[PDB]
């Protein structure tokens, strides 16, 4: 059972981005992928430190398992990141306030000025969140190619090499 959601990064927060982010010495392993250039490197390089923070954080999110997946906006410009987390520790009432901590955490070592991005729990319309997490990430995360997936990032057992392999998504 895990919980699913998703954050936004608007074209603004790119446009903050510090040196820092941007010349990251972060070599990400694209042998199976498409290229990661310009703001695609950049959320490829923040998932990638979001993933590393997380690996090394305990407290209500010890031992939890995790899925990053970062997608362009279809519509508009920017990025959304589908988050696919659970753990012992996690519950619908701390979800937000701990994904949303951590990832901002991670963000505002990047940005010039105050950034803060919203973690909108998966949840049906009278506020049941959602617990099909894993489900989520088989049926439709997994099936993405580069680079409709941009980048992805994980912890889960069955999908530690898959995830950032085009040729395991394609079939």
């Amino acid at each position: 059972e895990l919980f699913r959601g998703v954050l936004q990064v608007s074209s603004n927060v790119l446009d903050c981005a510090n040196d820092n982010w941007w010349c990251s010495l972060l070599d990400l392993d694209t042998s199976d992928w498409e290229p990661l250039t310009h703001t695609n490197r950049l959320m490829a390089i923040y998932l990638s430190s979001v993933a590393s923070k997380l690996d090394f954080t305990g407290g209500p999110l010890a031992g939890c398992l995790y899925f990053f997946q970062v997608e362009c906006n279809k519509f508009e410009e920017g990025y959304h990141i589908h988050v696919v987390i659970g753990g012992p520790g996690l519950n619908p009432r701390n979800l937000t306030v701990c994904v949303e901590g951590l990832f901002n955490n991670v963000l505002y070592h990047l940005v010039t000025g105050n950034v803060k991005l919203k973690f909108l729990p998966g949840m049906t319309t009278k506020g049941k969140y959602f617990r099909d997490g894993e489900q989520f990430i088989e049926n439709y995360l997994m099936k993405k190619i580069p680079l409709n997936v941009v980048w992805c990032v994980t912890n889960i057992d069955g999908y530690i090499d898959t995830c950032i392999s085009a040729t395991f998504r394609r079939g």
